[PDB]
């Protein structure tokens, strides 16, 4: 009686589990005793959860909150939801109870599912509740009864909604199109093991899952508890034989500061990928110098398209380089830089706002058509067609070869805090530095800065801190540094 | 310097010319001396026209009017436009000068191209003019100079705009998705020869071209001058060895009336496909009876998605059958029937308005965002997602097996003119009949009707005519029958 996605129709289930056929006994997951779960064993768990979910009578586009971090079970669940056309709303179990309630209030989901040993208690009787474990999907409270109206699942049905409360609605067509564009850029082979560090609620986690599983590679989820301590993190990457390490730039900060020599011992690491924010070039040069056999890729994009461009950093990074390139749009993606009148910028080195044409475009903001119409706008170079572009909120300029350079959020003398942080990171004893004019440093600095920086770039205040504070998703917490 | 579509990005060029690689010497076209043009020779002409077009400096999404009927040269041109991301506006050379001017006024194209021996004179100096022939593309007036801004072609770039002045904007992604859905329904093999009868300006022509060329089959364009006379039309189908015959129901009307015995001699015809309007069941039963080895397929859909469903008619058609089924949506398509409150109709045999979820959805109506927002509407079963559906303007009901039945335009006792026309087509001496209560017949009838029809279905007037008048696209011209 449940609709199931057909194999020919774009859908995360068929896309991520194709390797269960061509390579059933190859590893889909490596976890830590180092264990592997094969593609066949993963499809078996997905099919079991999907048989259980199908009993609940949910209609296509009924929303399932998945509270978990990246685990074989949580990935088995989101793929079960995918086959049944039930958009998942991934929520980290670290999300505060209040923030979760606010998501439940707006998203009005039919079902909330967490791990057997999950800790969430606060869930209204309108929302069904279930727990999943290699034991199976276990319904605690059934979702409330309904009449199914959707006969067939399509490409534009929602795969997932990302909540930060702003909800980015992504279709199977959009996310599969992104995975296919990256498969074309041979970032990954089937023999790779991708260490993934992002919270499940961050699309960087969904990007890592699909890149691994869509390629026939193994995923190595790094638990936050392993990530937070430098020797522990390095022993986890060594033990699991990780070949690729994905994370926001901050994942390296403790290892660079405390354990650079053990970091150099990661001889199986072939590739590093970051996204989310600028990697401070002094830390990035330090990292590159320790792992000279690891390709480093600058990943640019936003939740609204999942991603835009993948750009290998120069080897070595020029000492004098001020900004890494964010390169060229993925195959099938296109950028217009438009000025403050909405006109194309053709001039080398002049910033405009990125307007992205992407096959991975979000459907809209959940229950916010006004916000949707401000962001997903009529193509300003062809406004009579009804074609839309993403008005990204990001500034960029091109260089002489047409490559892009990120130039900050349009809404956040032009100060480049990156140049302030660079000069400070070049001062004896400073391991980290964030500017917002206040500079915060992890450990005279003022005169060292003034020896090369213009007057408007010299910090008014330089504040010693034990660490750079991070958001749940691992980005610099500038709100937090503001408070103190 | 011209952007060209990449092979990995949905685009009519790569989709229709893949057979130039796997089967270069197989026929792409059969024309009438019976000649063939191979896939390789077709790609050569496409590449030549595209090299010439690229010289003109047009930007991606610059519009090219193609005035032609279905010919190897006109198909070579629309595929050249496709590779360069130049949406084509196909216009039949039968279109009156006034109607063309009205299209030029709204669409403001950069270029108008016609055949060497084309007859159009009326084209403003703002629009470039060119003529194409196996000689090459020949520029008469260059388009006016411009700066190119688009770096890369994407999936959602416009393939073509259909004008009837209402302009349906179709993307490469939408039209390729439709061709792929039909390739999955093995309508056609590479050994087939598809006789196509629609004017190039009608998307039925574009449907036929892509089905043939995307499959590696041969296209057999039927010129209007061959189509208009019954023995001439049958000799053309015989000489070219057509294996499939596509056209609106009216293409059969003269052959059924004048040459039924020669029609039975079409021994190579394996398949017939119609769309656009109801096939009057008495003519359809007559046709099916003459070619018992031809599968007949009822094709339902609209320009806004190119198509929706393909449904093989029963063999034989039950004598008592009142309506052919329009079956089930193509793989990856989904229909909701919604009532006059906007609520799902689940009841067998109750009509509602078709809301279509389609991967082949139009981008919008050219320079008409108001009309777009009335037709491409928020999914009424999931309106907070920003997902849209086509509000089709078509009524339908389901039968016991969930199959659809077309029940007329929402805007056009409920009279079923089909039942009035049926009873008249069953009266001795009537070969055709159209009701609009007035009935028009091609050659006491009133009492024959009253012997089985309810009072409200009995024509007030029965008018003998020499023929049923047709639109350019070959549909019944009810406006025309109204005048007289
Ligand atoms: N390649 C790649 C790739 C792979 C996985 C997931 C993603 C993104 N969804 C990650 C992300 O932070 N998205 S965001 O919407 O929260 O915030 C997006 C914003 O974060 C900033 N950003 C994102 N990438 C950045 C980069 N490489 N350098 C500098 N800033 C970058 C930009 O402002 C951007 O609009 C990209
Ligand atoms: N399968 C298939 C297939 C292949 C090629 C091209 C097409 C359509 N684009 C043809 C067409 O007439 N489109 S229309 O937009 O002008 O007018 C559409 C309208 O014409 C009517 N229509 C279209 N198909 C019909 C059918 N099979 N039976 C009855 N009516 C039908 C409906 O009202 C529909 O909304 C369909």
């Amino acid at each position: 009686r449940a609709a199931r996605a057909r194999e020919s129709v774009d859908n995360l289930y068929w896309f991520m589990l194709a390797a269960a056929n061509s390579a059933p006994d190859t590893p889909a997951f490596v976890t830590r005793g180092v264990r592997t779960l094969s593609y066949r064993e993963l499809r078996t768990r997905v099919d079991d959860f999907a048989a259980a979910l199908a009993e609940l009578g949910l209609d296509v586009d009924d929303r399932v909150v998945l509270e978990a971090n990246v685990t074989p079970d949580a990935v088995a669940m989101l793929l079960a939801c995918s086959l049944l056309g039930l958009p998942f709303i991934p929520v980290s179990p670290e999300t505060p109870s209040g923030r979760l309630r606010s998501i439940l209030d707006t998203a009005e989901p039919a079902l909330f599912a967490q791990a057997e040993d999950g800790g969430r208690a606060d869930v209204p009787a309108t929302v069904g509740t279930a727990r999943f474990g290699a034991g199976g999907l276990r319904v605690e409270r059934a979702p409330r009864a309904r009449v199914r109206h959707r006969r067939e699942i399509v490409g534009t049905d929602t795969a997932y909604i990302i909540f930060t409360p702003k909800g980015v609605v992504m279709s199977h067509r959009s996310v599969v199109s992104l995975y296919r564009a990256i498969l074309e850029q041979g970032l990954i082979t089937p023999e790779d093991r991708i260490a993934t560090t992002s919270p499940l609620q961050f699309d960087f986690a969904l990007f890592d899952i699909g890149l691994a599983l869509g390629t026939g590679a193994a995923l190595v989820p790094v638990p936050r508890e392993e990530l937070n301590w430098p020797r522990r993190f390095l022993a986890f990457l060594g033990d699991t034989g990780a070949t690729q390490v994905h994370g926001v730039p901050s994942i390296w900060r403790p290892v660079l500061r405390h354990e650079p020599e053990l970091l150099a011992g990661l001889d199986r690491v072939r590739g590093i990928l970051f996204t989310g924010e600028d990697f401070p070039l002094p830390e990035l040069r330090h990292l590159q110098g320790l792992l000279p056999h690891a390709r480093i890729v600058n990943g640019y994009g936003a939740t609204e398209s999942m991603a835009c461009s993948l750009t290998e950093v120069p080897r070595p990074i020029p000492s004098d380089l001020e900004r890494l390139s964010i390169g060229f749009p993925l195959p099938g993606f296109d950028v217009s830089l438009l000025d403050e009148h909405g006109r194309p910028v053709e001039e080398i080195g002049v910033a405009g706002q990125i307007h992205l044409r992407a096959p991975s475009m979000f459907s809209g903001y959940w229950d916010d058509p006004e916000a949707t119409a401000r962001v997903l706008v009529s193509d300003p170079l062809d406004p009579r067609s009804g074609r839309t572009v993403l008005r990204s909120g990001d500034l960029a300029y091109r260089g002489e070869d047409g490559e892009l350079y990120f130039a900050g959020r349009v809404d956040a003398n032009r100060v480049e805090p990156g140049e302030v942080e660079r000069r400070l990171l070049e001062f004896p004893g400073i391991s980290a530095a964030v500017a917002l004019n206040h500079a915060f440093v992890v450990v005279k600095a003022r005169a060292f800065c003034a020896d090369t920086l213009p007057g408007y770039m010299i910090p008014a205040n330089i504040v010693a801190v034990d660490d750079i504070p991070l958001t749940v998703n691992g980005k610099v917490d500038r709100a937090d540094l503001a408070t103190r």
